[PDB]
């Protein structure tokens, strides 16, 4: 086991990891910027440093301070969370080289899967399915782009190789559009991840964004751990997400599960990760792969019994999988709502003071948060104070749990989306369930 | 003779300084992690000392820890070996200041030939031929650093001053991204050295990676024992090394090498060191020096007689270089076959149990690796887990010497490299020889 880790991240996903170290009795460095000495984890860390001042440039991105907050204190691993440096594969190996254990992938599986055409061939290859697309970068001979677009059948959509969150992808629904539309998706590219390689796939009208959790040892081991799905969503920002997908059988998910575990051998990974699908008439299409643990992790957690921190922390410890496939069984279900610090209607950030704080409580009630009364939600990071994920035996009990502990929720002092997150429970097409990647933004423009 | 050292090292180059140290009776003293108590040369070595857990950064990169082990078991010198602290300028002066002897040249030394711009200025004063460059670091005049591109002529190449293994170099062949090139390889080089000096030279498009090995005394002596090339090679990983490099004459050898040992007197080298090269269209342009025994050292060993890692230990006790550079002669030719640990397809490392292990033997046949039946290759150190070295009278023999030993050559459990090495020696155009730096990247791309 690991005997002291450096926290490279901060609000809630650094309080989940801290937790996780402590149950494994793996000592915890929590590195903070000025504005976040007082955070829920630092406060329960066992040593704190300072690494700079507020914006993340200066602190949480800056990899000298982190690198030499991990030598000053001994750690002999980090932890990048999710965002801030957890996809930044010079830190990953900058970490390695100054002789630390990185809490996730080989670095060349970071910038393999992180390069948007590369990781759609090496799925491929493995015999994961993939959207009907150009299978590689688009050239400039507009003849063949139309031939592209022909076969795949319109509509179309361009992405950026280097792009993600949304950013660089445009729809394209007939030839008319296609060489502006190429044209001002590469310069979008350029301009934004100094990258003009660009791809093209078949544009999915009503897709659910379904995607599968996974665990591998670097050793050959590989396991699936269900699928999550998260089509509730605004603006590329997920809002809801649940385990397992409504409509899902055990016959489709051993499917798709079998062949992202496989394809987690061919590539060699090692840690969390999760494989990003579109599902449409009954078929998975692969968009693209996370190399890090995620903000929905939890709902997996709920209904296999799995710790995922802890497992990413035994893995990086050199331990190979204890767990094997069919000890992994899903039980339940569990729904999780965001919590973020913006208003409900017009989504303007609320930063500031938590004059008065009350969590909820009850069986198969489980709040991931670092928020207390007295503490400020500072302006200079992301609107997510929390996440509430309630659990129960079947979907319908998921749902009940999750409106009774929304309406015990008490934040106040800054505006949240807690009532946004009351409405969608009560709404009957998600209470059917199964609704579409666009459903959310329909219900909102009525 | 030095009377005890430690081995601040592992693998097969920890193992590589105890036969040398045994040969002149000299007391070892193995430092380890917890994850290498099992290492060959641990288990021949005099005294043990387990120096920390597994990763590099608590263990070979410890440097209060392995100081205290050079106290504790009253050591008078410490081997650096290659990688980890044996370039680290900063560990050399604090192993003076404790008054132990550093098996390397002087601390001011390993400063200058680390800083790529001050180690070029020294080389091109002492009349070591250069690649045509900024003399001098970029500033943030652009206006200047197009005049310094115009001046060369594109294409042209920004580099760290810092900077090591081929990190954050970027090619530019035009103004319109010399701006955008020179502020990445600033960024990159602040990241990860915490030093943000670049400079620029002229980029060859397809040479040759040739380095001449010098040895120089405390007592004014400097000779050249020819060179090596170090052309195939894979994403800044050499796989095969030679020496001498095919089609060098004995006049170039004599020409390049004498400049070589003039610079050693010049900036009052003490050690083993080797002075890289490229070679292209028959003219050598100096790039950088180690100051260091590296990996490849057994192929010069072969060709001269002389035993590089005694000569470091003669040195080091005060004794002259034991030849003089009338008495070093080419003879033969050897081929070394780096073994790796790694996966075929990911090149990923491969760590795990050698569940059965059968070395090569023969005329001409050395194998330089510390693995045994049983042993587990740990996941926290590099991928090479061997290196097999064969001589011959010529060329044709040792290539032919090495299929032979590459076919006896038995490692079961864990994936290796050893069919691509058998691919490599069938390769005509290696046969032939003079690949280019560019050629193993061509021939594994089709
Ligand atoms: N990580 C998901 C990235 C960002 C959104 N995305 C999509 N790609 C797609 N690619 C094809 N061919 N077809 C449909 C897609 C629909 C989306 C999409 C959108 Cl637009 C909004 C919310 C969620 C998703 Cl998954 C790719
Ligand atoms: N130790 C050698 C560093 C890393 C590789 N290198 C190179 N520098 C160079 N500098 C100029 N002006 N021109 C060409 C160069 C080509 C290389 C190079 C590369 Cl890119 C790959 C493998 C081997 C070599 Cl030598 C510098």
């Amino acid at each position: 086991m690991l005997d002291k880790i450096v926290i490279a991240n901060r609000g809630e996903i650094a309080l989940r990891i801290l937790r996780a170290c402590k149950e494994l009795g793996i000592k915890t460095v929590a590195v903070h910027s000025s504005a976040d000495r007082d955070l829920k984890h630092v406060l329960l860390a066992d040593e704190t440093v300072c690494i700079g001042p507020a914006p993340s440039v200066k602190s949480y991105l800056n990899i000298p301070a982190i690198i030499s907050a991990a030598e000053i204190t001994g750690a002999v691993a980090i932890h990048p969370g999710y965002g801030f440096l957890s996809e930044n594969a010079n830190f990953a190996e900058q970490v390695e080289r100054s002789g630390f254990i990185f809490i996730g992938p080989k670095a060349e599986t970071i910038r393999l899967m992180g390069d948007k055409v590369s990781a759609i061939a090496a799925m491929k290859k493995a015999g994961v399915p993939c959207v009907p697309g150009s299978d590689g970068p688009l050239g400039d001979d507009m003849d063949k782009n139309r031939a592209i677009a022909k076969r795949i059948g319109y509509p179309v959509i361009i992405k950026a190789s280097g792009g993600g969150g949304g950013r660089g992808m445009r729809v394209v629904r007939g030839d008319a559009e296609l060489a502006q539309s190429i044209s001002m998706t590469r310069a979008e590219a350029k301009a934004a991840f100094s990258n003009d390689m660009v791809y093209m796939e078949k544009y999915l009208e009503n897709p659910r964004h379904v995607e599968i959790q996974v665990l591998a040892d670097g050793q050959g081991n590989a396991i699936y751990l269900a699928e999550r799905d998260c089509s509730m969503q605004r603006r590329h920002q997920k809002v809801v997400e649940e385990a397992p997908a409504p409509g899902i059988t055990p016959e489709l998910r051993r499917y798709i599960g079998e062949r992202c575990a496989k394809a987690c051998v061919d590539i060699g990974y090692r840690g969390a990760g999760t494989f990003e699908f579109l599902f449409e008439n009954g078929e998975f299409y692969f968009i693209e792969m996370n190399t890090r643990i995620q903000v929905e992790h939890p709902v997996t957690e709920m209904i296999t019994g799995v710790d995922l921190i802890k497992e990413q922390l035994r893995i990086a410890a050199g331990q190979p999988l204890s767990i094997k496939q069919e000890e992994v069984h899903v039980r339940g279900h569990a729904v999780e709502c965001r919590i973020n610090a913006e208003d409900p209607n017009t989504f303007l950030p609320s930063p500031g003071k938590i004059t008065r704080f009350h969590a909820p409580g009850g069986f198969g009630v489980r709040w991931e948060s670092h928020i207390y009364a007295g503490y400020t939600v500072p302006p200079y990071y992301d609107s997510m104070i929390g996440k509430l994920i309630c659990y129960g035996e079947n979907r319908d009990v998921a749902i009940a749990r999750m409106k009774n502990a929304l309406q015990e929720l008490i934040i106040d002092g800054i505006k949240t989306n807690v009532d946004l997150q009351i409405r969608i429970m009560n709404d009957e097409n998600f209470q059917h369930g199964g609704t579409n990647i666009h459903y959310l933004e329909k219900k909102l423009g009525l």
